[PDB]
């Protein structure tokens, strides 16, 4: 099974199941048009249980410096809202049937909260995680149809409801309160095609859809209005294989005013 | 081939594959008052000797957009304008020359005009359609060099005069007008590739551009209006997908560069071809 | 050989390979979001032995920005260019050029006009040596390809009631891409890319104090589907298509260009 195809295979089906074990560094620029530029630092280590299982955590690292006639504000290295993933590959594709992937990531709210962030007008810190706990199933289908892997992916994200000391974003104000940030369906789908021993290719589409965040102050529950969010990505990416070791390229085309104007992955898949 | 002609179905707009009935489910985002457009096309279409081709298209139009707070318009399944189209297909591909088609697209105001709909201040409704009659006469041409099927197409949309009885936004008002939409001119070109006996693949760019509309009202004279025309572009993704070689699956994206166009617009059409 | 795989290094690349004397004609569609721009490029050029290449670009300007300014047809920013091969590819190497390009201010410069304004620019007004790195290599069938740039912008002595007049520095800028090409068939290729040209702040002194003009900074990203197709055995025609990704960058950018190798 030449490294092409096993590498497109693992980038879409989420399924790091080329080896037993597989760390990976990427590194993510995003650029938001105030002005803002945001890097993303990932580290992430995923095991393998009878050729079907898979386990990983997921550490982000985010520095960010956004910029407000203009004045600008920083947030130095910092983590990042851990996630580990649970995956299980229920479908081996055949004639018939596709390659097939259900799979539970739970993210915890370690990075900095948005919330009590006072303003003095220009941010005194930025955030580096929403602050609440996410739950997301997902399901996601490969299928080889040479020369061609069509694939997809369907995820929905509950966000569970929390408490907060402070949320007021005014310089004078403790006041307390609780927040349900709203759920979102993530859809997308593309074509991979294996240019080479080496080397593959891949189009892609994505869209995400947030649902409207709820807040609560210590008071009734007031919507947060221009909280819901569309978020259109399109994707060119390949695939380099180098070594066990592998670069991903990817560039994500800024469909929506709520995604980033375009993102530049650079991803080093290194399997034991 | 059974692709290469899903191809040119597409690429043309010239079933090649009697009878064609499609259903189209399209969405679309806009955002500059966000709005979310969903579209539902029924058409049917006859084809005579790889000749000939006449159809009609019926839109479906479900609608909604977003005016510290900020209310909400609606519109249910209504339907849009309808329209019938004759293509004639002049040339056939040979060694020397292209596959070229014309055609014109007579396109009848059918659907809820926008004239009239008063800003109950964020409007009263949304449209479904312009309200006017039009005609657009229309080329495309489509050449192999394979595996490489490059194609283009150009046309113009002439929109016809019309009065109604209420042209304005105003609530506490009703001046009835007429209206000439300005006409506009669609230019667009792209490459298409078979990937296997069943699939095609296609990267196409599109620009439409429209002349100022102007309205006038009873007893007064014709005024422009600013910024009413428009340069819509548009950078197309797209594939064909035979599935049971009689049903096609056609999805494609529809990348909007100009803030004149939708952010984005998925479609996927059912080609049923008997 | 082949036609394409040449004509695919040759844009890759900028370095005429395959030929002695060159010339390239080509025209311009760029849509701002309103404003429309047009610019006709007449480049010649002469290449030694895929190992140095000279060449002289000329711009001329039509603009239309619609507050409603134009600008009838007007040389640009004239510029020439050194470019030189030092690594031929191997199985190892890729194809390697380091390049420099004069431009000198030929176009009418932008400070004089006055605020609906008076005219419309067609060109930044100072010279800038601007030096820069390419890669080409073939992963059969894939040709990897990317660029590497700086833009040093030469300083200059030259608003509506008043008239002042003074020093000035506009932003140095640093410009980078990536891409994969194809080559198709014969005749044809097809490209993808991706770039992002990053403008430093520019300074203004008055005849007074060096003052930042907060703005003028900027971020230029563009994302890029292209072909060459193979007319005669010496005419090239090179769609591009160039959407813009950023709000520094124009919405789009059609460009139809036509070297020929004399
Ligand atoms: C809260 C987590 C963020 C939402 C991500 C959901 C995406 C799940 O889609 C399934 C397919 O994913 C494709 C690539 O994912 C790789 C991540 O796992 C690394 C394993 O090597
Ligand atoms: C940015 O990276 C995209 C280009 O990749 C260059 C790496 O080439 C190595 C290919 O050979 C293995
Ligand atoms: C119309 C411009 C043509 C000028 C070409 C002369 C090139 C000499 O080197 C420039 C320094
Ligand atoms: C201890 C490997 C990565 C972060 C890159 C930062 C880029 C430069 N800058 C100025 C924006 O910080
Ligand atoms: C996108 C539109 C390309 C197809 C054009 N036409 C006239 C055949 O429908
Ligand atoms: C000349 C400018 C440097 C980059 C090279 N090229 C051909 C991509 O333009």
């Amino acid at each position: 099974p030449a490294q092409s195809v096993s590498n497109l295979y693992n980038e879409a089906s989420g399924f790091f199941g080329n080896g037993k074990f597989s760390f990976e560094t990427g590194i993510t620029y995003a650029r938001y048009d105030i002005k803002a530029d945001n890097w993303t630092l990932d580290l992430t280590g995923a095991y393998n249980l009878d050729n079907r299982w898979q386990f990983d955590v997921n550490v982000p690292v985010v520095y960010r410096e956004s910029t407000y006639s203009e004045e600008s504000v920083s947030r130095d290295p910092t983590i990042g809202d851990v996630n580990f993933g649970i995956a299980y590959k229920f479908l081996d594709e055949s004639a018939t049937m596709p390659d097939a992937v259900v799979s539970v990531r739970v993210k915890a709210p370690t990075g900095k909260e948005p919330f009590g962030i006072k303003l003095v007008y220009v941010p005194e810190s930025l955030p580096t995680g929403n602050g609440v706990w996410s739950i997301t199933p997902g399901l996601s289908m490969v299928k080889t149809f040479d020369p061609a892997v069509l694939f997809g992916s369907v995820s929905y994200t509950h966000n569970l409801e929390d408490s907060f000391d402070d949320i007021s974003s005014d310089v004078n104000q403790k006041v307390g309160g609780k927040v349900r940030l709203g759920d979102s369906f993530q859809f997308g789908v593309g074509v991979a095609f294996a240019l080479n021993e080496r080397m593959s290719m891949s189009f892609s589409v994505s869209d995400l859809i947030q649902r409207k965040s709820k807040l609560k102050p210590d008071g009734g529950w007031q919507s947060i209005v221009s909280s819901d969010a569309n978020a259109g990505y399109f994707n060119v990416g390949m695939t380099i294989a180098a070594s066990n070791l592998t670069i991903v390229p990817n560039l994500a085309i800024g469909m929506t005013d709520d995604a980033p104007d375009f993102t530049f992955s650079l991803k080093f898949p290194y399997y034991f």
